[PDB]
């Protein structure tokens, strides 16, 4: 992933906006940067991630499950959550 990614200006979709409201102000553009750092704290907060669960967030009865597709996901693999991640959102 290159830095860069973390730059991109975005438009979420209703609910991406419905989880992000939930952690932080309420914008309608965000950087990449704010929507990983808020989605971070969604996941930390509501301990759908802990040291010793094998790199893996559960989410299957969550906004974030919904959101994604999936029912738990590894916290490894950055390239496929970017993808979860901009199926619920428009670049700007
Ligand atoms: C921010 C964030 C958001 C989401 Cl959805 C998942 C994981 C993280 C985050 C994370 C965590 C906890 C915050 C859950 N523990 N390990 C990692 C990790 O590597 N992260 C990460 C950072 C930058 C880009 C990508 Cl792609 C990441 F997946």
């Amino acid at each position: 992933i290159p830095a860069s990614e973390q730059e991109t200006l975005v438009r979420p979709k209703p609910l991406l906006l419905k989880l992000l409201k939930s952690v932080g102000a309420q914008k309608d553009t965000y950087t990449m940067k704010e929507v990983l750092f808020y989605l971070g704290q969604y996941i930390m907060t509501k301990r759908l991630y802990d040291e010793k669960q094998q790199h893996i967030v559960y989410c299957s009865n969550d906004l974030l499950g919904d959101l994604f597709g999936v029912p738990s996901f590894s916290v490894k693999e950055h390239r496929k959550i970017y993808t979860m991640i901009y199926r619920n959102l428009v670049v700007v």
